[PDB]
């Protein structure tokens, strides 16, 4: 309620829709020019954000301190434009919620929103065989397209929508420290 | 934002999932067990409501006194359970607002939100090439699966989503004089 305003501002704001050859997703804009996207979206050199055409100057797939999965791909875009800062709106750790709004912004689905309701610290998952940490899980009747989308409450942003089971959904949480490094 | 809060209830209490051989479509549960379906979906002597098989007792493809098409059908379910009675909910006439929530409840689309920003009385359309009265027009980067979409803002029920164009979505106004007659 008060969480969906905040959803739609947010995207309104720090959204877009990117496509690679994986695919079309959400991205999330951090600071600066940081942004982030599912790790499965694997983008090249090159992004189509927003149907136009986006460098990449650097790319960082995120992982824990064991080399485990965490989902998410960090990138530096190559654009003039700097994204708000939403950082104070990032948890320090796992964040659980009895109530949350998932926002996705693609072409299959446009500037939408879903209340997921519960979300759960679920842990660990293989995903797509792949071991994955820091989890959010929520009851989802998935479907593909919603990758990258955001998991938010009020006055928090949760994580990326990274995945799901059919009927569970899993974000990769977003953690202030996945984006203090240098400048 | 308390528009979307008065969105989910509605969904919740009062939406459902159908499937017509015409297609899939969102139906709005309106008083006692009649309910509104867009008039392309062409509802025949049986219904798929939620998965699940209900008879339609009843049927009315409605029309203005000039026999103009209003691209709403009336439908009296065969079922036990009662809707809540939202008609208070709903205008006397063609209602304008600055910011509207488009709900859908697909399989395509399943419990999923979408502001569409300003609603606009347009008037008459030519929809599948039938001329068509009493329109609602929004801003709608479109896609089929959303007819049926309930159109509100908070504290109303404006109408049903019956179409678009690509760049715009149309509604059929849901009238407070619909659904009087009789018993
Ligand atoms: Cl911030
Ligand atoms: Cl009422």
């Amino acid at each position: 309620g008060p969480a969906f305003e905040f959803a739609v501002a947010m995207m309104k704001r720090n959204s877009s829709t990117v496509k690679t050859e994986y695919g079309e997703f959400t991205m999330l804009g951090i600071y600066d020019r940081w942004a982030v996207l599912p790790r499965h979206a694997k983008p090249g050199p090159t992004i189509l954000m927003n149907d136009q055409e986006v460098g990449v100057l650097d790319a960082k797939e995120l992982v824990d301190k064991d080399g485990t999965n965490l989902e998410l791909t960090l990138l530096k875009l190559n654009r003039n434009e700097k994204f708000r800062d939403i950082r104070g709106f990032l948890a320090k750790e796992e964040v659980e919620v009895n109530e949350a709004v998932l926002a996705i912004n693609t072409s299959k689905f446009p500037n939408m929103y879903i209340p997921v309701g519960q979300v759960t610290e679920y842990g660990f998952l293989n995903l797509g065989g792949t071991p994955t940490k820091r989890m959010l899980m929520y009851n989802f009747p998935t479907r593909a397209g919603q990758c990258g989308g955001v998991l938010m409450s009020t006055g928090k942003v949760l994580g990326i929508h990274v995945g799901g089971n059919g009927h569970q959904g899993f974000s990769a949480a977003l953690l202030k420290h996945y984006f203090n490094d240098e400048q």
